[PDB]
This record gives structure tokens, C-alpha cells and sequence, in this order.
């Protein structure tokens, strides 16, 4: 109730305060219990191989320095005053770019307990790489994660824990991503060794599942339907050549042109997948089709017995082989 | 008038001013009224899910630390005097990205009053992500929402209400979106209880129609006109093979070159939409008219009588199916 | 000369200065004469709906706190004494993104004069928005603003007015933008009234006209060439239909991968426009030449002489129809 | 070797300094010599009429208030010692994103002599606007200038000049280009009168030559080709009008797709270029080789003798008359 | 254990610190130790010329002024500590934009020894510039460098050394290069003479070498099919005129919309590459397929046994002279 007390007691807690020095400076590790409460995932990008992250950031600690007495409540301070404490060095190992949200003022929250406890959150959007196999995409599986570590102080200064065990991080339920769907979550806590001794490291790990319906929907059904028209020549009579030829070159000319947008449109992966593949093998089942029409042709005169007996040979097999790629390339992916 | 006896009682009102303690701290909650001026609403982009919004957001509450006497007049102060006054820690809880405008100074107003009541302006520019639900584009509604939070202090520390009721928002009538039109926006009080307690709460919320004109005019007329030119075949004498099959290919082809641009022009949204569902529709029309040329140019020789027969009942039921589909379309999407 | 004796002046001019109060602080206003020196405008975005604008800002008023006397010589004091003066508000209503250069120093000059005048400087890169009507794009003629007002003084506190009259604004004749030609610009000097009372304005206006040159040889030259190529099958004897089957379906087929090239090149404008509505046309005309042709191949067996008189009816109405599509297009829009 | 000294030696020229007052104020103007050490161009954008320069840009003046005695030695302090010094307001007329790299401290350098002579070194990277004509394009050549100019203080507080004459720039002849070679730099010195005085300039311009076998290889050989296989219609038998057809109207096709793309992927130059006027004079000489076999085909029934005649004509002519455009064309750009 | 005995040390070691002075200053050059711990390389622009670098670099150098005695420990300060120490001016000569990670805090690390050294680390992520020879592209091999200087110091008063050995930089084994494979790092160190004297010099080269199989599925092998499907059209009887006119124009059609969108999709590189001279032999090719059957078609009429031996050699000789080329451009550039 009175503020000139409170800002006595404030005062006199900053007063000889060395941020430099860590809490229980030269003795026992200073522990940090770690919460995340995320808020939402921005994007999840393949071409940049990374996700963005928004999520509340909360560390708990203990600074003797900053235990008061007399005044039995929690003192919730103005962000500004963070800058005159000592805080953790936490960073994210595997971030490319984060910043703290500042409007309108600095997305920053301490707060002080009578017992030293410091509870210090922060509002953080961090875009962190995540290294995808793309091998099975669209149907593939990833795996990204998020690794908190400490940058100056080893595990004799500092140590981390999730506080709350596997309820320490919230809000994983309440994600939307429109073309993934978390499958799990996890936390671990451990210890990493590098030349400079060892550093706590603590990983949010999620797993993502592609969602295949619009895939499926645009960029096979086409390829499918365009296959499906190139073996509509087969029934077609061969004394009408003109007919069948630009038949078969404008299925392989639909097909380009449906491989070189889906390309275009496709996330700019440099190396081979699933649908390239499936791709690949539509047009090879197009080109293969031209040229059994070409054989035909070229085989009538001498023996029209024969090219009718490869016709129909044609109509009875192209479907089948075609049948026989697509179960072995569903079988094989799912 | 007298400029000497302003900065005399200016120092007197900072003078022992503490900014890390709200006003009453260990008291009554401090009331915080909030208006907003709507000066654009710059884009709303559903690749990122998002929308950016320029406004002018007025703060203003009472800290008797401020009040002053002898000056019958409200002191409008520069706006770097707000680095030295206690501040509410106001942040937008959906936003992504958010700055003060600092041409030519900071966009910042402070003003005070002589019963200590602080107003507290700033101009605002914020991209605050809006989910949307984009089954039905693009004939759909989405409803975009401000969220307004404090940040630190809980619901026993701070109180936010709309200055003003129904009329604390300002300027939507003057929004001018090019693709959309602002059916309502209401205002919203409320508290929200998280790990921490208990928070205040705002929350302004849009309602937005999307226009169809251009839609309409730009990606639903070729390909009902392309639907035709592939009727138009069936009209055409069977003994002509070749312009038959050139004529269904090529509209083949033309659909693909029109679904895959302007699958490229649309947004990236990776799910299926109605306007996918239209074009598959049209796609799997002119893929029924090629097939059913094929299957009458195969019975031809056979029964001529039955070709023309299944010709004419083509010609009699493609517009007639193709009308039905239409009109599925058209009354499920309205 | 004598540097001591100028520092001397300088430290005393600033002794006991109050950054917090405006000059003349609770008496007259203080007044503000603006110029504006356009270096150039970087560009005009009709997707952003806005232009880029970089310039000189200069303004000019009188402080008395700042009178210096027995210097008889304007002091051109180094840009970071600006931030131990007062200075006006001053901020662009319209703008988007702006900042102050900052190579190798920040763009910013102070100049000092013996009766307390301050000139203020500045070189500001600024984005402002400028809502453009593209009904008759690419014909058509835009207005846009530049708009400078004070944030936190009213009327009662400041006033803004054009210094130089209507030469305050120079180097418009020098700017050189690529697309459009200044077609004149004006200044406006009023106040404009909010809740929190009347604010000065000053406003900045640009005409610009488009030009049309690259347009008329790249968008509507190969729209009319294709069209009359599907003219040129009415010439073609009916009795190849392959033929004119190819070439009316061929034609579609341009004019369809014209539009849509156009419409990806094209800025992204949602809604109707004067290309749009002219390729359109376009489009129907080929339609409907191909639904002639295929009409005169349906009657050509019964009554080769009504086929005959409507292909030559065509040949005389089709460019005639065009032609007047052509005259009403470009006196609508011209 | 005694560092107390040293120190002493810097806190007594750092004593009473005052920044805000130019070197010999009141009195003869300080003469700044510069010079630069250009160590890359990133990029020449032609869209957005700029071009990227990284550099070392160095000055040079001297301050009697630096100057010290009983040290026989250069002085090189930390950068940070910039902050408390005076620095000239140099700045880049026609930059418009210029920034001073910061990793792992600022790219700053400050060199102290004990005449009080100054060297400040800065690592700037700068996007200089440059009005590029591109009529031309792509056998165009440019001139882009960087200008280097004093914000705040006249020709009579200040004078710039290049240090070393025409060896001031450096690393010119180390600039690799990809698409440019430098055919020649200058250095000019000058002044320029504006409403507020006479101010020094320097300039350094470069002279561009752009390199033309990508466009050759890439741009015009397509469109030859396509001619001349729109040519190879006129050998091809009257008789096959489907053929003629056919190839016409797809190698209208094939023209109209290859504008389109290069349009797509050249710079967007909102104007008339070269290579624009080069694809109009290809699609031309197709869209007459097609008119003139629709003309044979019309009057080949009524006469054939005179079509054969119209035939072997085009044959001689067509390659005749693009021969006869290339080399205006080649002769008029080269 | 005492934490008022170290802060005592602390600012001991502080008191009459001079940070605009470097260790031993006037006497030897104080020798500084650079290790790298790449963490990853985020990307490898080919248009931009550049790649991105995260790494941890940790500088190793003594300063006498901050040796200690009394504590056998390490003090792991505060990184905000750097701010009041001295620091070598290392920088990196060919990086374009570089930034120290921030989040939660400055990924900056200070400790202090016995003796006076000092270890300085920081997390930076860099752009260096890599100019890169796309002649071979993209069966290319690059050598990209990474280089280390000292700003304003020379080799008089700053020394640089790789700390480790061969094994200063780790990390470039975990590099995952989804387009590229580090065939080899190499550490040099060196000294380069500048105008303003000699300056030290470390440098980090990676070589790297380009993946294949992604462009050998997706840019080869539609060519040599579409090459394939121009020779198709020699074993077509020559009688059908149309369907060969048809299958050549076709075949130059997909061909030019295969080049187009590889183009599109491939980096914007102004300049002759080997992929671009695959697609203009390809295209070469078929445009000589599609000129041979002109001329058989023109010749059949007066001599038909002339046109048969010139199909049959062309049967003979397509496939043999593009085997000879293919042989010639995969032994050439490999
Ligand atoms: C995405 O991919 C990452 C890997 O790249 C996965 O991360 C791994 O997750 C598993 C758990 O699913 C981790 O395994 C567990 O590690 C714990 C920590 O081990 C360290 O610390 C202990 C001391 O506390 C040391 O002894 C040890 O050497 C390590 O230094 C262990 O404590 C766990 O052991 C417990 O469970 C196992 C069974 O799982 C029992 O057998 C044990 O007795 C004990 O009860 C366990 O081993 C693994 O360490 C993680 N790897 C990395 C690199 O972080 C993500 O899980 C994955 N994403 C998803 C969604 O799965
Ligand atoms: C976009 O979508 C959002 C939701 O995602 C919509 O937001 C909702 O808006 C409605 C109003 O249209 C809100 O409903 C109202 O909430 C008020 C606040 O309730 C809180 O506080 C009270 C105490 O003050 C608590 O008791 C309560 O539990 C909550 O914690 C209520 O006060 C309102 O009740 C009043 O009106 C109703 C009728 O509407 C009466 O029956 C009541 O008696 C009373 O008079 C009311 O319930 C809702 O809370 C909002 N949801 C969220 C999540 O914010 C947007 O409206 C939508 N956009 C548009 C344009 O509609
Ligand atoms: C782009 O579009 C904008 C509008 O969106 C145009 O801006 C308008 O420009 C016109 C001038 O061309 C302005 O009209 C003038 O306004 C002056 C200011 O009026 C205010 O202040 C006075 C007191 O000083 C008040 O009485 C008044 O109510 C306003 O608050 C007037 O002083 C002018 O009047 C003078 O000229 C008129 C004739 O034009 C005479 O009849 C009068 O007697 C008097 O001599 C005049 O009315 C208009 O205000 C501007 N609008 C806005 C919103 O700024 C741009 O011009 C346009 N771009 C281009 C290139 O034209
Ligand atoms: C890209 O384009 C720019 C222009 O947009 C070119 O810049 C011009 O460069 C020429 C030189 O090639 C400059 O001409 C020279 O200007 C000097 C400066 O003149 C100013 O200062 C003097 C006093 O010192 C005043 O008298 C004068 O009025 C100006 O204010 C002159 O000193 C030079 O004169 C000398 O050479 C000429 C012959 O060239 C002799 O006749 C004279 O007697 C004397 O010896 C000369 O006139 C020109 O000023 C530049 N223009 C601008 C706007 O900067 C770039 O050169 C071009 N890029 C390339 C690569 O060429
Ligand atoms: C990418 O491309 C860059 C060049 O652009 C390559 O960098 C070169 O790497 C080679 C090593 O592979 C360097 O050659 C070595 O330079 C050392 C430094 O020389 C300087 O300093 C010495 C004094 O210490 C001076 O005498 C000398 O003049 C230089 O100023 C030398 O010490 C090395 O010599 C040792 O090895 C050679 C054999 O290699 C022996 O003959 C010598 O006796 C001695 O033992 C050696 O010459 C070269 O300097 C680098 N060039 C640049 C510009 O940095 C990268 O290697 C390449 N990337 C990859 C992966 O290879
Ligand atoms: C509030 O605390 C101050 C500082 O200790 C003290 O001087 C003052 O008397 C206190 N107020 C009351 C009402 O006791
Ligand atoms: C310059 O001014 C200072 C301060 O007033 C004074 O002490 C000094 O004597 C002056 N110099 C001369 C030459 O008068
Ligand atoms: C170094 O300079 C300081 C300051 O002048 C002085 O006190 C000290 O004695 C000098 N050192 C020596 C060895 O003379
Ligand atoms: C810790 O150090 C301080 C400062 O030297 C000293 O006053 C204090 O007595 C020390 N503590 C102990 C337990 O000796
Ligand atoms: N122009 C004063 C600030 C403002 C405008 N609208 C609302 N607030
Ligand atoms: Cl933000
Ligand atoms: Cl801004
Ligand atoms: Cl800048
Ligand atoms: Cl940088
Ligand atoms: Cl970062």
C-alpha cells in the first residue's frame, strides 16, 4: 500500500547489485526451470528448411541477492527493470532469427517473490531450422525441434530443467497448421560436451504429418487422367494416323506442361521425391504409349494382322502395367 | 505563460517518480481505457494467414503521482517524457510483427491532466495473423480479431475497458479493402485465466466479405466457355477423326494451362477449395467428352446407328449434367 | 573565431533548456513553415497501393529560449545537438514505412540563428500509401498525397504553413519515373478535426497520367492479331475441317496462354479492370468464330448454300463487329 | 610503451572537446579529403534502377583540438572514440539504403596523428540509385554515378576534395560483374548551389557495358528458328492444307509462348526496349507467312497457277525481307 | 564464494580501464587466436552470389590490465561486460550482411583467467559473398571463402593465428548441404598490404561440389525423350503429310515450353551455361529432324525413291550424331 516503502525496498535490493556476477557466484550451480507456452506456428517452409515459432518463454530461478522481507505479496516490476538483473544466458541453438516483440512495450515480464525467486518471461518468434528428408514428400514425416542451451555458463555455474516435468510445455493442442498435423511432442533434458566444457541443453521436439488430400486432389489426379487419355489411342482406329499422332504428342505436351508448373509450383527441393518420381513414370507410360502407335504404324502395311494383334495387345497391357506401377508406388510410400 | 514555473512543477511531478511501480501499487487494480483509431488496413494476405493494420491506439488512466495544481491547463508533453512515466505493459496477443512509427519523431503522445490523468497516444502499424477458413473461397467469410492483453500484471494489478462503449473504435467505415467489405465489427471485455492468474482482456473483431466479381470474370467464364468448345464436338460429323480428337485434346490441354496458371496466381493454400473443386469438375466434363468421342469412333464401323445415337444423347445430356453440376455448385456455395 | 567563446554560448543557450516544453509554452502557438526538396520517387506499387518518396524536409521556426547574441553568424550546429532541442511532431498521416538516412551520419542538420530561429532538417525515405481507382487501368490517372500533420499539439500549441508559398516544394520537375508523367501538383494548408481537438495539415499532392505506350505494344497487338487469325478460317474451305478445326482451337489456345501470362505479369489488382474487360472481349470473338465454324459444319450437308452464305456473312460481320467493339473500347476509355 | 601516459595523453585532447563545433569554426572551412576502396558491386538491378556497392570510404581533415605532443607514434583508438569526436556530415546524394557493417564491432576506424590530422575509415554498403535508359536493352550502355555531398555545412565551413587526384578510387579494375564490364570510372569535384548555400560535391561514375551473348544465345536464336520454320510452310504441297495449317498456327503458338515467358523473365521495364521491337518484327513475319497461305488457299481454286506463282514468291522473299530487318536492326542498335 | 570479494576484484580490474586502448599498447603486437564451430550453412545462392554462414567464433587473446590474483577460477562474466572491455576489430572481408543472434539475450560470451586472458565468443550468423563460375553448371565445383581482418589495427599492434592448428575450425563434418558435398576445408593465415600498411589475415575455403542427380531426372531426361519423339516421325510413312507436320511442330512446341520454364526455374544467371548448351543442341536437333522431313515432303513428288533414302539415312543418322553429341558433352565436362 505504501510506495515510498516498497521503493525503499526496491532500492535497497539494487543497491551493490553486480549484474556481471551470477546468483551463488563461486559456488553450487544456479538452477533454471524452463516453460513454454506456445502461441501459434507462423509457417513451416521446405525451400528455407525451417518453421516460425511464437511462444511465451518463462524461466524461474532463485537470486538471494533480491529475497525482501516485510512485505508479504509477489512485486510484479516494470519490464525495464530486467535491465539491471542478472538473467540467464539462454539462446536457441538451432534458431536462424528471433526477436522479442516490443509494442507497445518490450514483451517482457519479471516478476519477484520474498524468497529471491525471479520469475522472467518473454515473448519470443523465433524462426528455427529444422533439416527435412524429402524423399517420401508429399507423404513424408518430419521431425523438428527446438534446443535450448546456455552460451556462457557450463553445468557448474548453471543448470536447466522443464518445470512442470512433460506438462511444462502448453498450447501444443491448440496449434493450427493448415497442411501438418502434430503427431507428438517431447521434452528432454541432458548435458552436451564441447571444448569449453559442459553446457545443460534442454528440446522440444514435434513430429509433423503431412496432410495428402490436396496433393492428391492436384497433382495426381491429372497425371492420372492424362495416362488414362494417352491409352484412348489404343481403341482408336490406326488408318486415321493424323489423328492418333497429335493425340499422343498433345498427351506428352499436357504432361510437360503439368510436370513444369507443378515444378514451379512445388517448393524448390533439389533432389529427387515421390511425386517427381510418380511423374517421371506417367510420362515415360505416355511416351512408351507414342511409341507403340509409332510401331504400329510403321508395321501396318507390311502386316496389318500384326499391328492389330499389338493393338489390342497394347489395350490389355498399358492399364494393367499401369495398375502394377501405381500399387507398388502406394505400397511402397504408405 | 511562464515557462520556468511549468518545468519547476514538470521536475517537482518526476522528482522521487518511480517507474517500476504501476500507480496505487499494492492497491486497487489501475483502470486503463483504450480507444482505437483505424487509419488502414494496408493488406490481408492468406498465404501468411494474416493482416496488417495501421491505427492510432490511445491509452488512459490516473496516477496521482502526476496530479499537479496552479496550472488550470493540460500539459501536452513531448513525447520522450513517456520513457520517464510508469507505462501499461499493453501487447497485441495475435499480432506477428509490430513497430512505432518514428518519422518524424516518435509517433507518441503524452498528455496530462491535473487530476493526474494520463493519456498516452501511439500510432501503430501491426500484422496480426487472422486463421481462415478458406473451404469456401472464394465465396467465404472470415472474421479477423485484435487481441489486447496486458502483459504482467494479472486482473488484481490492472483493468482494461473500452473508453467510449460501442463508439471506443473509430475509422472502420473509412477501411478501404479492395478484395473485401467490412460486414460488422464488434467490441469485446472480457478476463482470461492462464498458469499465471488472470489478465484483462479486448478484443476487436472484423467481419469480412470477399468480393466475386473478379472471380467470376477472370476464373470461372473460361473454363465454363472451354466446357462448350468441348461440347462443340459433339455437333461435329464422326467421319472427320482428326478434328475431333485435335478438338478434345486441345480443350484438354487448354483446362490444364488454365487450372495450372491459375493455380499459380492464387494463393498458396494447400487444401482443397471450391474453386479447385469447379475446375476439377470442368476437367473431368471435357474428359467425359473425349472419352465418349473415343467410344463412339471405336463402335462406329460397327453400328454406325448406335454412334449416332449415343452422339445425339451426348449432345442432349453434357449441357443438361453440366447445368445440374452448376447449380449443385451455386446453391451449396450460396 | 574564438571556439571557447562560441561553446561558451552554445552551453549557456542550453543551460536549464526543457526539451519537455514547447517554445512559448502556454501562450501563442508556435508556427512552422515546411519545404520539401524531391530528390526522387523510387516507385509506385499498385499491388501495395502506394509510392516511395525520398526528400529533403525541412522546417523552420523560432524558439527565444535559443537567442544568442554577440555571434553575428548563423550557427550550423552538428546534427546531434537535434536531440537536446525541441522539436515538432511532425509525422505523414498516409505513411507505411519511413526512416531517416544514416550514412555516413544521420541525415540531419541543425542551423541556429541570432533571433532564435531554428532550421530543422532532414532526408526521409518514405512509403506512403496512395489508394489508386484501376477501373481504367492501364488508361488510367491516379492522385496522390502526401499528408503532414502534427501528433500531439493542436491548433492552440502549433501552427503549419508552407514556407516559400507555392514554391515551398521543389524538384518536382526533376523527377523521372519510368511509367507515369506528373501532370501537375498542388498544396493545401488547413486543420482537420479529431476527438482530441484540431490538429494543422499539410497536404502534397502529385497527378499522375500513365502511359500507355508499352501496353498498346505489348497487351493488345497480340490479342488483335490472334483474333483476326480466327478470322482467318472463314477464308479457309469448309471442306478441311481438321483444318479449321485446328486452327479455331488453336487460336482459343493462344488466347487463352496470352491472358494468362498477361494476368501473372499484370500487377495483382482483385477486381475488375479496362485489359481485363478488353481481353475478354477478345476471347469471345475467337468463341464465337469457332461456334460459326462449327455451325456451318453441321448444315454444311444439308444445305451447302445457306453454309456457304453464312460463312461469307461472317467474313463481312466479324471484322466489322470487332471494329466497333474496338471504337467503343477506346472512346469509353480515352 | 607507457600506457598511463597514453591515456593521459587522450583524456587531456578529449578534455573541453566539443562536438558540436566544426574544426577552425568561424573561421576558414576544413578541408576533407576521401578516398575509396571499392571492394565489390553486389547487384545492378534494372527494376529497381539501383546498383549495391560495398566499399571502404575514408576521410581525412585535421583538428588543432586533437593534436599532441611528446608521442612520436600514430594514434589508432577504438572506433567507439568516434562517437566523441567531430566527424564531417558526409552523405550520398542519389543512395537510397546505405548501412556501416557491425560484425564483430562497428567497420569503423579512427587514426589519430600528432599534427591533429584525422583518418576515419568506414565499411559502407550502399544502394545507389542510377537512371538507367534502356532503349537499347540489351545493347545498352549506362552511367552510374555515386555523389558524395556535405548535409549541413556549407562551402564555407567545409571543402571536399579527392586525396591522391585520379588514383583516389581504388579496387575498380577487381570488380567482377557477371553481366557488366567496366568500361571506365571518373572522378569529379565541384560545387552545388541550393536555396541554402553552396555545397562541396564529389563524384564517381562508372560507364557499364553489358555483355550480350546470354541474349543472344538465350532470346534471339528461339525466335530465328521459329521463323524459319514458319518459312518451311511455303515448300510444303498446297494440297496438305491441314498441315499448312497446323504448322502456322503453332508456330504463332510457339512465338506467342516464348514473348510471353521472356517477358516474364525479363527485368519489368514498364516501356519500349530493343529486344520488344526485335520478338513484334518475328511474331509479324510470322502472323504475313500465315496470311499469305491463307491467301494461297483461297485463290488456289480459282487459279492455281497464280498461287504456285504467290507461293514461289514468298519462298523468295520471306528470308529475304528478315534478312533485310535483321540488318536494319543489327546495324541500327550496333 | 564471496561474491563482494569478486565483485572488488571486478571492478578493480575496471578501475582505470581504458577501452579506447589495445593490450600493450605501444609496444608488441598482442597476438589474437580464432577458433570456428560452424553449426550450419543455411544456404548457397547462385543469383545472389553468396552463402550463409551460422557459427560460433571465439577469440583468444591477454590483456595484462585485467589479470587477477587471489581467485584459482575462471570468471564467466556477463556478456554485457564486453561492452566495457577492450575487443579485437575483427571483421569479415567479404561478407554483405552479418548480425550477432540476440535472443534471449546477446549470444555473447566473456571469460576471464588468472593471467589475463581473455576469451571472447559470439554467435554469427554472415552472408559472405562467393563469386561463383557457373560455366559447368551444374556439374560445377565451387570454392567458397570465408575471410578474417583486423580493421584499424595493422600487423604492428595485431596479430592473427588459427588456435588449434589445422583443427581451429570445427564443425564442417555435420554440414548438411542438401544440394552441395564439402569435398574440403582449408585453414591459411596471412598478411596483405594495404595502403594504410599490412594487415593480419586467417581464411576458412570450403569446396564444395554440385549434386547431379536431381538435375539428370528433371532436365535431361525430358529432352532426350522429346529428342527421341522428334526421330519418331522418320519411320511415319511420309504420306501423311499432316500427322508428321504435326509431330515435328509439336515436338519444337514442348521443347520451347521445356526451355522456357527451366529457364524460369533454373537461377538467374546472365551467362552461358552448360545446361543452356544441352537444351540448344536438343532443340537444334529437332529443328533439323523437322527441316529434313520439309525437305523429303517437298522432294517425294518428283523423285519418291530420293525421299525414301533420305529417311532411311536419317533413321540411320539422328540417333548417331546425337549419340556423338551426347558423348562429346559428358566427357567434356566430366
Ligand atoms: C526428433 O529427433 C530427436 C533426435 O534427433 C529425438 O530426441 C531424442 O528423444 C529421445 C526420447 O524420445 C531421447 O532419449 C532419451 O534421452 C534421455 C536423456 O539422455 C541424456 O541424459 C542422460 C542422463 O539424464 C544420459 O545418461 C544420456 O547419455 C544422455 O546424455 C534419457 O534420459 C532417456 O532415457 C530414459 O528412457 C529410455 C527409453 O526411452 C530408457 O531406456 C532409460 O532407462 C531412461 O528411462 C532417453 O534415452 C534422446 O536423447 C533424444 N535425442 C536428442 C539428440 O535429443 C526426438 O524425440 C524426435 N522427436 C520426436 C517427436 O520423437
Ligand atoms: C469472431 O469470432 C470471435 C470468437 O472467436 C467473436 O467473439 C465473440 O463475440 C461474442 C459477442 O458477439 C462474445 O460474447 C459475449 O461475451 C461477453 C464477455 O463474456 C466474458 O465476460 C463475462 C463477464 O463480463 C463472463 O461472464 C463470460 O464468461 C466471459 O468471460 C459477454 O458479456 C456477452 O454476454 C452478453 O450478451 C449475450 C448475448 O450475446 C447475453 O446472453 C448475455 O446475457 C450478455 O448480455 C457475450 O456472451 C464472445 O465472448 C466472443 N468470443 C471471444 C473468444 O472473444 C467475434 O464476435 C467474431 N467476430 C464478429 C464480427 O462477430
Ligand atoms: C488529390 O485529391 C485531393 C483531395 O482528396 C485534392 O486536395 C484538395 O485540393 C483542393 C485544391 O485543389 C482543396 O481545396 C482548397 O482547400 C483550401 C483549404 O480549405 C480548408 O481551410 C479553409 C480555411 O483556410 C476552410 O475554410 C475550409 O473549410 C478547409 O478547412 C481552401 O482554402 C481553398 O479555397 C480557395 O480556393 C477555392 C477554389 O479552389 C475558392 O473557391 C476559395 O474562395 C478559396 O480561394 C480550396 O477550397 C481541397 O481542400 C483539397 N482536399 C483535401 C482533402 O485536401 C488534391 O488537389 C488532388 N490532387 C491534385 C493534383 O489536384
Ligand atoms: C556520367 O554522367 C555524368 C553527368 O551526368 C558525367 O559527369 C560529368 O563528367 C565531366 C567530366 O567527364 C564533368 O566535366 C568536368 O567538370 C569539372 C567540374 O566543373 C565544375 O567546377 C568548375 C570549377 O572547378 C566550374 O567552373 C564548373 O562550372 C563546374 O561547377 C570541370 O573542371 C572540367 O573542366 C575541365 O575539363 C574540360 C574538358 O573536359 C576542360 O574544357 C576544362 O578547361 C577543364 O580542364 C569538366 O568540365 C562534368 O561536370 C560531370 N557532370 C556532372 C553532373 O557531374 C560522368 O563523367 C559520366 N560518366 C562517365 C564514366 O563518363
Ligand atoms: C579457394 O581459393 C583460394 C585462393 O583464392 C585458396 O587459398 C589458397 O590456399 C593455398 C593453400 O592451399 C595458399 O597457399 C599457401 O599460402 C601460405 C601463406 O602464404 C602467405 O604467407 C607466407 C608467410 O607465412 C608468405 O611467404 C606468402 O608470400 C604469403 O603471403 C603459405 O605459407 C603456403 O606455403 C606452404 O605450402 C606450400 C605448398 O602448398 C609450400 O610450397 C611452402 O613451402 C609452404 O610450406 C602456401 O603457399 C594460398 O595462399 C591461398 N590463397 C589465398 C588468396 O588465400 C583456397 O585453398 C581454395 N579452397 C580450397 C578448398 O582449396
Ligand atoms: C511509507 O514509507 C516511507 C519510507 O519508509 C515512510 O517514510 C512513510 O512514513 C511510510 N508511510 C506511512 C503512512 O507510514
Ligand atoms: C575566447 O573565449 C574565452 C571564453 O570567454 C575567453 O576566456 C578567451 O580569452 C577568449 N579568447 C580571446 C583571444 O579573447
Ligand atoms: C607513465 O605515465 C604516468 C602518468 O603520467 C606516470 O605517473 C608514470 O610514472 C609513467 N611511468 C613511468 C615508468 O614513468
Ligand atoms: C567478502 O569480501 C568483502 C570485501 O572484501 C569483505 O568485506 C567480507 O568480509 C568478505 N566475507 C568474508 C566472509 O570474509
Ligand atoms: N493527428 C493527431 C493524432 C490522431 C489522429 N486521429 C486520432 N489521433
Ligand atoms: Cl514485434
Ligand atoms: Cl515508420
Ligand atoms: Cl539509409
Ligand atoms: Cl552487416
Ligand atoms: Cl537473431
Amino acid at each position: 500500500g505504501n510506495m515510498s516503502f516498497v521503493k525503499e525496498t526496491v532500492d535497497k535490493l539494487l543497491k551493490g547489485y553486480d549484474i556481471r556476477l551470477r546468483p551463488d557466484f563461486g559456488g553450487p550451480p544456479v538452477c533454471v526451470g524452463m516453460n513454454i507456452d506456445i502461441a501459434s506456428i507462423d509457417m513451416v517452409s521446405e525451400v528455407n528448411m525451417d518453421y516460425t515459432l511464437t511462444m511465451y518463454f518463462q524461466q524461474y530461478w532463485r537470486d538471494k541477492r533480491l529475497a525482501y522481507s516485510g512485505i508479504p505479496l509477489n512485486l510484479t516490476l516494470d519490464n525495464r527493470v530486467a535491465d539491471q538483473l542478472w538473467v540467464p544466458d539462454t539462446y536457441f541453438l538451432n534458431d536462424k532469427k528471433s526477436f522479442v516483440h516490443g509494442v507497445t512495450v518490450k514483451n517482457r515480464m519479471i516478476r519477484l517473490h520474498p524468497d529471491g525467486t525471479v520469475l522472467y518471461g518473454l515473448r519470443i518468434t523465433t524462426t528455427a531450422a529444422c533439416m527435412m528428408d524429402l524423399r517420401r514428400y508429399p507423404l513424408d514425416e518430419q521431425n523438428c525441434t527446438l534446443e535450448i542451451e546456455s552460451y556462457g555458463y557450463t553445468t557448474d555455474d548453471i543448470e536447466f530443467y522443464w518445470r512442470g516435468g512433460d506438462k511444462a510445455v502448453t498450447g501444443v493442442e491448440r496449434i493450427e497448421l493448415p497442411q501438418f498435423s502434430i503427431v507428438e511432442h517431447r521434452l528432454v533434458s541432458r548435458n552436451v560436451v564441447f571444448a569449453t566444457g559442459a553446457y545443460p541443453r534442454l528440446s522440444l521436439s514435434f513430429r509433423l504429418k503431412r496432410n495428402i488430400g490436396y496433393f492428391i486432389l492436384q497433382t495426381y489426379m491429372p497425371s492420372i487422367l492424362i495416362t488414362i487419355l494417352s491409352w484412348v489411342s489404343f481403341w482408336i482406329n490406326y488408318d486415321a494416323s493424323a489423328a492418333r499422332v497429335a493425340l499422343g504428342i498433345t498427351t506428352v505436351l499436357t504432361m510437360t506442361t503439368i510436370n513444369t508448373h507443378l515444378r514451379e509450383t512445388l517448393p524448390k527441393i533439389p533432389y529427387v521425391k515421390a511425386i517427381d518420381m510418380y511423374l517421371m513414370g506417367c510420362f515415360v507410360f505416355v511416351f512408351l504409349a507414342l511409341l507403340e502407335y509409332a510401331f504400329v504404324n510403321y508395321i501396318f502395311f507390311s502386316q496389318p494382322a500384326r499391328a492389330a494383334a499389338i493393338d489390342r495387345w497394347s489395350r490389355i497391357v498399358f492399364p494393367f502395367t499401369f495398375s502394377l506401377f501405381n500399387l507398388v508406388y502406394w505400397l511402397y510410400y504408405v
